[PDB]
């Protein structure tokens, strides 16, 4: 065999395009049509030619091949490169104890390409399956403890316990199983509470170096403050729950698709909740408990929207998060001094608001008075809120550190066990007490950072690039999810991933889980992992977002339209977008121009817009379809009056209806990300629409989706016209522009310029609508509130308007006002009880009709001559307060709608079942 030489740095190994996809499959496209193909490798030493320019290190010989159809359909993206072939008697974990190198040489020996390997593949070829058949983390039993940690490709591994002090107390050498590559350690129950890390001795491909460091367990399920050392727990233990825990039961079912359909979301988070309620007590602001305030105006309000017809509570992540520091003393906000500040912060310090260091202010007072002279050309609020951000205690949290423990900071004391009960404390209030379910944000779809050297690298610390997907010829960890993409396509974090939801389901009994960037990961893996939580909760939820992965070229990805008829939500942002108008990545003049059906797109044009009235009736289509539920096969009359099914109403370029099932379809008008409703409506909103009606605006706009058929989600604060002062990404802006008045003095709009960075392209357009009209004030939050409770009784007041099987809803559901001769902004749904939509699921009424009037205009209508048509009760009941006050129902039975307004009518039932609202048949 020839020896490979340099020509007797251009000639060094160079990037990761080397793929190891299988025991003995090796797919490169540098030793192509080359001669001498091999595979070096080095147990504690780099590759590299020796002095004599000679790489003098073992091989295997690779042989030319064809890619296999195992290898084809795992990896589908490098189906194309060309394959090479391993002997059959090479030591596979050997090899992958060390470095490994893919060199090609021509016939005479001088070498012509050099690059680092890729392994995840043969690791789960090799691993996987016996990895998968064990339970990892510190398994606290009754015999005792037994830790395992997997970890294929290291070279040693000890298990170090702490002192509650942090001094090492032992160093245990754990034991390897060679058929799964897991690393075990059995002890006995003492080590309950124990603090612990695992000293790795791996190599790590990015650093091409035996990294020699301590990691916490990624199986970890119990932190010590700011997650330094995990810790051993028996989550069952009754001193970490509260009282009467093991028999909490859910307020709402979730059992039938009738009773998902009634889910009404309302998204929370921990900090906006209770940072700046003055009647929660001060130790609790901003804390788990907080919500264990029931004379707090916070619970009270949330209290009185679930006594309305709110239902679910979707926590922003409450896992262990890694962007707020847990350390109390390096942590500063603006309730706390000035100088508080600059002690903790340098940056405040070395700025240009240093001379505040030593004045007698408070942080928060010193932001009230630069709020006079802030502007476009002055913004000084956010220029000191953006130093002040990065030492706080505020972050939304979607940067992942450890995935199975609650965040620390939400905790009244992050040492050590003492947040598992006040979360638990936390959820047993939110259901008994509140009488909500809870939903959990997770983001699976990346780590907070990758690498040997990260503080929140764990782990990529201990298997190094498996758990992380790269890129096919660098080997660098991509970034489209914002941070370190994960890889759920790859077994064991699949495993993990399913794993950690088992504990959140079963030991903190949360009712339904959110997955951030959904589409990010494998349809078949999202899947599975609702199969293995089905088992633990039966009525588990699962629901996610994203719509932009990409990553369809690796996998079959969880997307809008792959999901169809699986049971899993998506997050619809048809007749969000519609509603709202535009789209989030309008910027500048398009944020005006862009009106939306709530906003008066055609029929209440601003100054900027060129929206025809062609386009606005599309929109009213896509919000048409959208109250039905999104669904694919839904029969209705477009803009056009021709008969179209929802799957051919355009969105954008793609089919708008894609569901199976409204309870596949998750509307909403307002979410954590992107602008709020009243900011939209505030840059949307012709001159002439006074405040009054910018209220019903925001009225009108939730009730598309209140009164859809779709699940109804909806952002914290919608129903105070929540502002963030026009922030459009507000995830690290602070207590500040994420502020939610609950004693309702105003809805936080105008306090400052959001911050420069993201929003400063839209200074110009704010300052242009920011003063249009007065800022809502005590009496305007009242009236939206008792719009949005009117809304969300409305919705639960009949289960016709939550119908939950897409064939009951072909069956039931219709539209009036349709075609080229509409009334543009009227949107009327009728929805039937009558002998011909079959059984009669409402003993009080034979039919309901739903008039949404998005006009400037009064509008009559004809349509239910004769028919008896009475307004709901609740709105009735609800006077000159209700979204209907006005409506009126003449004698012949035509009604009339006031300008802005929304009514619910019904058909009194009789003796028997009458004829309904039957749908037209087109
Ligand atoms: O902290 C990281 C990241 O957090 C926030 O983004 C989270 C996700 O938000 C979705 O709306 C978006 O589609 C995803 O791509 C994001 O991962 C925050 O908004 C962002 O600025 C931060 O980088
Ligand atoms: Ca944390
Ligand atoms: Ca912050
Ligand atoms: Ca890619
Ligand atoms: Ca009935």
């Amino acid at each position: 065999d020839v020896v490979v030489r340099l020509p007797d740095a251009a000639f060094g190994v160079a990037l990761a395009d080397a793929h190891w996809v299988d025991k003995t499959t090796l797919l490169w496209p540098g030793g192509e049509n080359k001669p001498i193909v091999r595979l070096y490798y080095s147990h504690s030493s780099k590759v590299a030619a020796d002095s004599n320019g000679e790489f003098s290190d073992k091989y295997v010989k690779l042989t030319p091949t064809t890619v296999n159809q195992q290898v084809s359909m795992r990896f589908p993206h490098l189906a194309s490169y060309p394959a090479f072939k391993l002997p059959d008697d090479v030591n596979v974990d050997e090899l992958l104890q060390g470095e490994t190198v893919a060199i090609a040489a021509e016939s005479d020996g001088i070498l012509s390409s050099a690059t680092q390997v890729q392994t995840a593949g043969v690791l789960d070829d090799t691993y996987a399956a016996a990895a998968e058949a064990l339970s990892y983390g510190a398994q606290l039993t009754d015999s005792g403890v037994t830790f395992r940690v997997w970890a294929p490709t290291a070279q040693q591994v000890e298990l170090v316990i702490y002192s509650a002090d942090k001094k090492v107390i032992a160093s245990h050498p754990m034991t390897r199983d060679s058929a799964s590559g897991a690393w075990s350690w059995q002890g006995g129950s003492d080590l309950k509470g124990a603090f612990y890390r695992y000293a790795m001795t791996v190599y790590h491909p990015q650093s091409r170096k035996v990294e020699q460091y301590e990691v916490t367990d990624p199986y970890a399920h119990s932190l010590s403050t700011n997650s330094e050392y995990s810790q051993v727990v028996d989550l069952n233990d009754s001193a970490l729950k509260p009282e009467g825990w093991d028999g909490l039961t859910m307020p709402h079912a979730q059992k039938t698709k009738a009773d998902l359909a009634k889910m009404t979301i309302h998204e929370s988070h921990i900090r906006d909740l209770s940072a700046w309620d003055q009647t929660v007590p001060a130790e609790l602001r901003g804390k788990y408990l907080a919500l264990t305030a029931q004379e707090s105006n916070m619970v009270q309000h949330l209290k009185q929207l679930s006594a309305s017809g709110v239902t679910h509570i979707e926590l922003l992540p409450v896992f262990d998060l890694a962007t707020v520091n847990e350390f109390s003393d390096k942590v500063a906000d603006i309730q706390q001094p000035f100088s508080r500040l600059c002690e903790v912060n340098s940056a405040v310090k070395s700025s240009e608001f240093a001379g505040y260091c030593d004045s007698g202010s408070t942080v928060e007072e010193v932001l009230t008075q630069l709020k006079q002279n802030d502007s476009k050309d002055n913004p000084q609020v956010q220029a000191l809120n953006t130093l002040v951000a990065q030492t706080d205690s505020y972050n939304w949290g979607y940067d992942p550190f450890h995935y199975t423990v609650p965040e620390g900071s939400y905790a009244t004391d992050p040492e050590g066990t003492a947040r598992i009960k006040e979360f638990r404390t936390m959820i047993q209030a939110i259901k008994q007490d509140l009488g909500m379910n809870v939903i959990m944000d997770v983001v699976y779809n990346h780590t907070n950072a990758a690498g040997p050297t990260d503080r929140t690298s764990v782990l990529d610390k201990i298997v190094p690039w498996y758990y992380q997907r790269l890129n096919e010829t660098t080997g660098s960890v991509e970034s489209a999810t914002c941070c370190s993409d994960s890889a759920p396509e790859h077994r064991m974090f699949a495993k993990l991933i399913a794993d950690s939801l088992a504990v959140w389901t079963t030991d903190y009994k949360i009712d339904g889980f959110r997955f951030d960037l959904m589409l990010y990961h494998p349809k078949a893996q999202i899947l599975s992992a609702w199969e293995r939580i089905k088992a633990l909760n039966p009525d588990i939820y699962f629901f996610g977002e994203g719509w932009d992965s990409n990553q369809s070229d690796r996998f079959e990805i969880a997307s809008q339209i792959n999901l169809k008829g699986t049971g899993i939500g998506t997050f619809s942002d048809r007749l969000r977008d519609a509603v709202r108008g535009g789209g989030p990545f309008d910027s500048g003049d398009a944020l005006r121009q862009n009106q939306g059906v709530g906003s008066g797109a055609g029929v209440l044009p601003n100054e900027l817009t060129t929206l025809s009235d062609d386009q606005a009736r599309h929109l009213a289509d896509l919000t048409r379809l959208g109250m039905a539920g999104n669904l694919a096969d839904f029969v209705l009359i477009d803009k056009d009056g021709a008969v179209k099914r929802g799957s051919e109403i355009d969105y954008n370029g793609a089919p708008g209806g894609y569901a199976a099932d409204p309870t596949e379809v998750v509307n909403y008008v307002s979410k954590h990300d992107n602008q709020t409703l009243w900011d939209m409506i505030s840059y949307k909103a012709a001159q002439e629409a006074d405040l009054d009606t910018r209220v019903r605006m925001q009225a009108v706009s939730l009730a598309t989706v209140m009164l859809g058929q779709g699940i109804a989600f909806d952002q914290q604060g919608s129903e105070l016209l929540r502002s963030k002062s026009f922030t459009r990404d507000s995830y690290d802006s602070g207590d500040w522009f994420n502020r939610v008045d609950y004693s309702l003095q105003d809805n936080n709009y105008n306090v400052g310029m959001p911050r420069s960075s993201d929003d400063g392209s839209n200074y110009d357009i704010i300052a242009r609508v920011k003063d249009a009209v007065a800022t809502p004030g005590e009496t305007e939050l009242k009236q939206m509130t008792a719009f949005y409770q009117e809304l969300t009784a409305l919705r639960k007041s009949s289960p016709l308007f939550t119908l939950g099987d897409g064939a009951t809803v072909m069956k039931r559901v219709d539209f009036r006002n349709t075609g080229a001769d509409q009334q543009t902004g009227l949107l009327v749904m009728t929805i039937d009880d009558g002998m011909q939509a079959g059984a009669s699921l409402d003993s009080r009424v034979d039919g309901i009709v739903v008039a949404i009037n998005a006009a400037p205009e009064s509008r009559t209508l004809q349509d239910f001559a004769g028919t008896s048509l009475q307004l709901s009760a609740i709105q009735q009941a609800a006077g000159d307060r209700s979204l209907a006050s006005g409506v009126q129902v003449a004698a012949d039975g035509s009604v009339t709608l006031p300008a802005w307004s929304v009514a619910v009518l019904e058909l009194p039932q009789g003796e028997s079942q009458g004829a309904g609202l039957p749908v037209s048949s087109k």
